[PDB]
């Protein structure tokens, strides 16, 4: 079975918004989401439909990008580094759940490379 979702509100958390953040939302995170390799990471990781009973036995962090996104459109961040950590989450727990040259793994070093190149620069 499926865990929860991590949480995209949490209302004894506080929230922010910042210039970065919203460059993250605007720029970063739409960016990548029209990417060829972006559609296994727009929703949670479903072990029950893709067939990964392990997939939640091996990854105790998931993250995906409908929940940064979320994240992004709640101000549930306080500061890019929270966010960017999220997105370094995503991409190591796939390199953690398969193995080097999977075709998962190859869409995941795309996107990887893309998302370091959109935020070497970030707004001030
Ligand atoms: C988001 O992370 C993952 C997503 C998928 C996924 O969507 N699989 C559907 C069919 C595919 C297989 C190869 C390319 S796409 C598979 C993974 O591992 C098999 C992942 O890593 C855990």
């Amino acid at each position: 079975m499926n865990p929860p979702p991590p949480e995209t509100s949490n209302p004894n958390k506080p929230k922010r918004q910042t210039n970065q953040l919203q460059y993250l939302l605007r720029v970063v995170l739409k960016t990548l989401w029209k990417h060829q390799f972006a559609w296994p990471f727009q929703q949670p990781v479903d072990a029950v439909k893709l067939n990964l009973p392990d997939y939640y036995k091996i990854i105790k962090t998931p993250m995906d990008m409908g929940t940064i996104k979320k994240r992004l459109e709640n101000n549930y961040y306080w500061n890019a580094q929270e966010c960017i950590q999220d997105f370094n989450t995503m991409f190591t727990n796939c390199y953690i759940y398969n193995k080097p040259g999977d075709d998962i793994v190859l869409m995941a070093e795309a996107l990887e490379k893309l998302f370091l190149q959109k935020i070497n620069e970030l707004p001030t």
